[PDB]
RNA sequence: AACCGUAGGGGAACCUGCGGUU
RNA sequence: AACCGUAGGGGAACCUGCGGUU
């Protein structure tokens, strides 16, 4: 029963007069439909598809723009200042998607997506993490929206999904994403190793970071006291 | 930036060892 | 055998360093 719960993903936009809002990875159909019923500006779907593309044919309101590209690998920011991304994350890319948008970051205060309780669990902090959890919390705020259980979907799959919030909250200022990016890679990539193997320990110990110490136990203010050193000063 | 080659990261489909339940 | 847990095997997107070509 996607009726409810569809519902409930539109109810959390927010949806006003001047609002620009880009739904991500369709397949469905009904996504659009309910969405269509608030008062929207723009509407942009991204459908991988070139088949469910076509299905634009079903009202056609003058108001929508479908762009057959991939939204893991598109730039947001060429439609509009303030966006709304909203979308339901297939369990395959849904990383791609995610990382892709607040690449974004400047232009999309807010993002809603349908995800998975293990993905986005670690995407919150709370139950231990991954890299993408920190570039995420580093520009947004993670909320947890509510739990749907496996009976709302089209079939009954093997995970109970999350639908998350994102909010906009700039942790720390943060000059270039892509050198932030590659730095979370070197600090999680073999993550049982301590600190000071993957990082100069002369760094370590400038923050209040033991150098033998493992990347688990740091918490964002830790990847922050150090990055700030890190493209120098 | 794209695209070859190259070195890693990554971590889906599937495969198996052990344990719990039917 | 199936499902959950557990240890690996395996390695799809996709990212990154270096080199070449545009």
């Amino acid at each position: 029963v996607s009726e409810g719960v569809l519902k409930k993903i539109a109810e959390e936009l927010n949806i006003e007069e001047g609002n620009t809002v880009v739904e991500v990875g369709g397949g469905t159909g009904n996504l659009t439909k309910v969405l269509l019923q608030h008062p929207l500006k723009k509407l942009y779907v991204i459908e991988l598809d070139r088949e469910m593309v076509e299905n634009l044919k079903s009202i056609g309101d003058e108001r929508l723009e479908v762009i057959n590209e991939d939204a893991s690998k598109f730039p947001f920011c060429s439609l509009g200042k303030e966006l709304k991304v909203v979308g339901n994350l297939p369990y395959n890319v849904a990383s791609l998607i995610i990382e892709n948008t607040v690449y974004n970051k400047d232009c999309v205060p807010l993002a809603v997506f349908m995800v998975q309780k293990e993905v986005a669990e670690k995407l919150q902090g709370k139950k231990d993490t991954g890299w993408l959890s920190v570039f995420v919390r580093t520009f947004y705020d993670v909320n947890y929206v509510m739990t749907v259980p496996p009976r709302f979907f089209v079939p009954p799959p093997k995970v109970q999904s999350a639908v998350i919030k994102l909010v906009k909250n700039e942790k720390f200022p943060v000059k270039d994403l892509k050198n932030y990016k590659k730095f979370l890679t070197k600090i999680f990539q073999n993550r049982r190793k301590v600190l000071r193997k993957k990082i100069p320990e002369e760094l370590l110990k400038e923050a209040g970071i033991n150098p033998d110490a493992r990347v688990e136990q740091l918490s964002l203010e830790d990847f922050f006291k150090l990055y700030r050193l890190i493209e120098d000063s």
